[PDB]
Formats: structure tokens, C-alpha cells, sequence
């Protein structure tokens, strides 16, 4: 095997590293996968189809332009270059290798498309069109932004783009489902928590945080239990930053943030695909808990779950390994068809006040079709009121012992609307057997006589009742 020759690859550190801080995606295209007969598509802020390091893998089949209703997403161009981002995200898939220019995506020979959808007004309408593109021809879609990462915002996909992400992941890609890969947000000035932003804590989009190139909690990072796994991007001045493809045919070596570690996931996902065509959108969930790797990435909540997994609220399940996910790809047995045990908790409303504790003991649905001994992800759906949103703490510990954060308290989140069956999602007990008793603690962190009540509490479980491995 022969390494790319592009002149800024040395510098995409991420990839050439010789130190071991990097993605392993050296071995993956060692083992033969770069992507070829795989589609990606950047929902953003349109593509420069033409840029000399894109042209060569450019599909208009993964491409439209929903801002402006026509085909060609190409960006709007302007002074200060601010529909760059999806050119950015692009080439970090699927940049051209071996020709001279910038460096390379992660999937190199893939093929790349964008749709142009946030040069405009984001309608739900919107949404739907873009995440149900081609779903029969497009594999992956990476997207990189959501709702506003301020901090006090509680949202999520209306009506028409969760339609879309339930069509895709159903229907799409010959049944086996749309692999949709989102970034986790960049509000980590404003302590957001992003279980609130219903696009990444849904169970149907792939997960994806940053470690910076020293291997810490970058400034802009947002912890939360929906997250699945870790990719590299920006920190502080010290550290590199993502070396890709830029506006008007250019070269950055300064793209950042969360949104730049979504793009490098559905890369290594595309090598992955590459290596077993037949997974399934949540196979490839599976394949990303399994390889997914702590060691050097630092954080304070690093926690064992009960399968012998470390998991933390910052990274997931650590960085994602492309060696490793294309390795365990190849034999990769289909997971059984996913199961939902709905468990409704509550028997009349709790008061809230300073600290609330809910102890129930379930049977996951112990003798019925939807029989959960080997849980995917579980969510709280939860409805309550409370005087200050953001002074709210929320923990669901599972039978196992894992203590998974539903919400961090969130300073700026001054609302009085509290939650309206809100459901938060955690991966963290991921292969543990759910039956047995969980725990939900809502506690008030301010020192204000705060006052609420909690109506309901349904708890959801999702996953299998067969294929456990021994734990780690
Ligand atoms: Cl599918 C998909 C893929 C992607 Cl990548 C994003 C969304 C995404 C975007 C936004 C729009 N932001 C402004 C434009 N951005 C930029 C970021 C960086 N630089 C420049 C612009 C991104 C963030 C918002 C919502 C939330 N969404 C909720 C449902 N909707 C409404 C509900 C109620 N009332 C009105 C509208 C529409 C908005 C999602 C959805
Ligand atoms: C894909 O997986 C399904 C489910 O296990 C199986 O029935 C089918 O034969 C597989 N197809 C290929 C091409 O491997
Ligand atoms: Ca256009
Ligand atoms: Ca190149
Ligand atoms: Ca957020
Ligand atoms: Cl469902
Ligand atoms: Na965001
Ligand atoms: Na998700
Ligand atoms: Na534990
Ligand atoms: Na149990």
C-alpha cells in the first residue's frame, strides 16, 4: 500500500499521524477499503462541485438544492465566503487523492454530494426533502448543524423531517436504512447539554463529538448521553486544526468544531460500508460501541457500564478506529429485527421541588414479541413543568448501575415551558439487560426555591433478545 502524495496529507494529522493520536484510517485503506461504490451527502450549505479536489467524485445524484428548488447546489458565493462550510465538510470525506491538490478525504474514493439547505429559511419542509434525498441511491448523510446551539434551546425534527428520518432508516438504502450521521453541537461556551437538540438525541441519527489534537474536551464541545463516539477536530492555538477543501477552489488547514468531526464519522462509515454493503443502519450503531476507543482521550466521567464498556457524556464510547471498524465489518452478523418496550412508570404526578426520585422495577416486556434482554439505546420520555428549565439536573441509572446524564443543568435556560414528553436518549447502557430496577433523579442545582411537577415518565426500551458478547 502507498500513501497519498497530496501535498497537505502530512499536515492532515488525523489520518497520517505516526503517533497514535489519529483515526487509524491508514490500516483501513492498507486493508483495501477507500470508499468506492459508497454515496455521501453533506446536508448544509451547498458544495463547490467544481473544486479541483472534489470534481473527480462528484455525484449530482447525491446533490440538490432545496433553497433555492433546482439541482445544482452550488454555494452562493459572497465577501465573506460564508457558504464555505459544506465544501469544508466535503472534502473531508471524499477529497481526491493523489492528485496534487490539498490532501484527501478519509473515504478517497468515494462519491460526494451536497445539498444546499441552509442558505435559507430551515423549514421542517425543508428538513424532509433534504435527510429523504435519493434515499435508494444515497448511503450516508452527514450533517454537521441543528438547533441553535444557544444554550436555552429545546428542539427537535417537526413533523416532516421525523416522517423522514423514520422513512429513511425503514425504507432507505434497499431496507436497511439511511445512516445518518450529525455532530453533536458546538455549544459548549453556553453549557449546553445536547440531549436538547432532538436531531442528534434521536436514535436514528449516528452520534459524533471531538477530542482536540492533545486529546481533551475541546471549548465547544457539548456533553450529553446521546452521543455515540469521538472524531478529532479543533482546540486551542497549539493544536491543529482540519485540513480540507475551501471555497473558491482553496485549501484550509483551519476548519473546526464539531461540525468538522460529523464529516470525518461518515467517512470512516463509508470505508466500513465499503467492506460489508449489507449492514444495517443500526449494525453499523453496533460496529461504532464495539471499536470505538478511550485511551488518551481525557475527560472526569469516564465510566464502566455494566457489558465492561467505558462511556463518557463528553465522547461516547471513545474515538472511532476506521481499522477497526472495516476488520470487524467483513463477518459482521446482522443484528435481529429491533424491538420497543414501552413502560409506562408513573402512577399519579410527582411534585418536583429541590430533588426527585423515581425507583421502578421492570420486566421489559418479559413474555411478549418485544422482549429486551439485550438493550440499543433507551430513552426517558419525560413531561413535566418547572419554574427555571435550565436549573434542572436529570440522571437515569439503569439495573446495571450506569449512570447516564439526561440533562446537565443549563445556565442561560431561563424558559417556564419545562418539557412536553421529551425524549431523552442515552447509548450508555448499550448491550446491558435492561430488566431489573431504574432509577430517574431530577434534582434542582440552584440554590432558588424552585417548584414543578413531573406528569410522566415512560420509559423506552430499544434493542434484541439474542447475539450478547461476553462482556469486555
Ligand atoms: Cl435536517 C437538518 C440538517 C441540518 Cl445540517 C440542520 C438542520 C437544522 C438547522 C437549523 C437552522 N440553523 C440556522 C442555519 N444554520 C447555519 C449554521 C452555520 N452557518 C450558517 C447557518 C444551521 C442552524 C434549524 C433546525 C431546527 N428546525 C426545527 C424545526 N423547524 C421549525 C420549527 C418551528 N418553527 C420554525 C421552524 C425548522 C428548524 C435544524 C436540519
Ligand atoms: C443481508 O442480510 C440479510 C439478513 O441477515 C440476509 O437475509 C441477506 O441474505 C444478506 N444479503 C447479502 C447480499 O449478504
Ligand atoms: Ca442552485
Ligand atoms: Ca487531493
Ligand atoms: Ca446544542
Ligand atoms: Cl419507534
Ligand atoms: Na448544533
Ligand atoms: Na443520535
Ligand atoms: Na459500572
Ligand atoms: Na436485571
Amino acid at each position: 500500500y502507498q500513501e497519498p502524495t497530496d501535498p497537505k496529507f502530512p499536515q492532515q494529522w488525523y489520518l497520517s499521524g505516526v503517533t497514535q493520536r489519529d483515526l487509524n484510517v491508514k490500516a483501513a485503506w492498507a486493508q483495501g477499503y477507500t470508499g468506492h461504490g459508497i454515496v455521501v451527502s453533506i446536508l448544509d450549505d451547498g458544495i463547490e462541485k467544481n473544486h479541483p479536489d472534489l470534481a473527480g467524485n462528484y455525484d449530482p445524484g447525491a446533490s440538490f438544492d432545496v433553497n433555492d428548488q433546482d439541482p445544482d447546489p452550488q454555494p452562493r458565493y459572497t465577501q465573506m465566503n460564508d457558504n464555505r462550510h459544506g465544501t469544508r465538510c466535503a472534502g473531508e470525506v471524499a477529497a481526491v487523492a493523489n492528485n496534487g491538490v490539498c490532501g484527501v478525504g478519509v473515504a478517497y474514493n468515494a462519491r460526494i454530494g451536497g445539498v444546499r439547505m441552509l442558505d435559507g429559511e430551515v423549514t421542517d419542509a425543508v428538513e424532509a426533502r433534504s435527510l429523504g434525498l435519493n434515499p435508494n441511491h444515497i448511503h450516508i448523510y452527514s450533517a454537521s448543524w441543528g438547533p441553535e446551539d444557544d444554550g436555552k434551546t429545546v428542539d427537535g425534527p417537526a413533523r416532516l423531517a421525523e416522517e423522514a428520518f423514520f422513512r429513511g432508516v425503514s425504507q432507505g438504502r434497499g431496507g436497511l436504512g439511511s445512516i445518518f450521521v450529525w455532530a453533536s453541537g458546538n455549544g459548549g461556551r453556553e453549557h449546553d447539554s445536547c440531549n436538547c437538540d432532538g436531531y442528534t438525541n434521536s436514535i436514528y441519527t449516528l452520534s459524533i463529538s471531538s477530542a482536540t489534537q492533545f486529546g481533551n474536551v475541546p471549548w465547544y464541545s457539548e456533553a450529553c448521553s446521546s452521543t455515540l463516539a469521538t472524531t478529532y477536530s479543533s482546540g486551542n492555538q497549539n493544536e491543529k486544526q482540519i485540513v480540507t477543501t475551501d471555497l473558491r477552489q482553496k485549501c484550509t488547514e483551519s476548519h473546526t468544531g464539531t461540525s468538522a468531526s460529523a464529516p470525518l464519522a461518515a467517512g470512516i462509515i463509508a470505508l466500513t460500508l465499503e467492506a460489508n454493503k449489507n449492514l444495517t443502519w443500526r449494525d453499523m450503531q453496533h460496529l461504532v460501541v464495539q471499536t470505538s476507543k478511550p485511551a488518551h482521550l481525557n475527560a472526569n466521567d469516564w465510566a464502566t457500564n455494566g457489558v465492561g464498556r467505558k462511556v463518557s457524556h463528553s465522547y461516547g464510547y471513545g474515538l472511532l478506529d476506521a481499522g477497526a471498524m472495516v476488520a470487524l465489518a467483513q463477518n459482521w452478523t446482522t443484528v435481529a429485527p429491533q424491538r420497543k418496550c414501552i413502560i409506562d412508570i408513573l402512577t399519579e404526578p410527582k411534585d418536583i421541588g429541590k430533588r426527585l426520585e423515581v425507583r421502578k422495577t421492570v420486566t421489559a416486556c418479559l413474555g411478549e414479541p418485544n422482549h429486551i434482554t439485550r438493550l440499543e439505546h433507551a430513552q426517558a420520555r419525560l413531561t413535566l413543568s418547572y419554574n427555571r428549565r435550565g436549573d434542572l439536573a436529570i440522571h437515569l441509572v439503569s439495573p446495571m448501575g450506569t449512570r447516564s446524564t439526561l440533562l446537565a443543568a443549563r445556565p442561560h435556560d431561563y424558559s417556564a415551558d419545562g418539557f412536553n414528553d421529551w425524549a431523552f436518549m442515552t447509548t450508555h447502557s448499550w448491550d446491558e439487560d435492561p430488566s431489573g430496577e431504574w432509577v430517574l433523579e431530577i434534582e434542582n442545582t440552584s440554590e432558588a426555591n424552585n417548584y414543578g411537577t413531573l406528569t410522566k415518565f415512560t420509559l423506552v426500551l430499544y434493542g434484541t433478545a439474542s447475539g450478547s458478547l461476553v462482556p469486555r
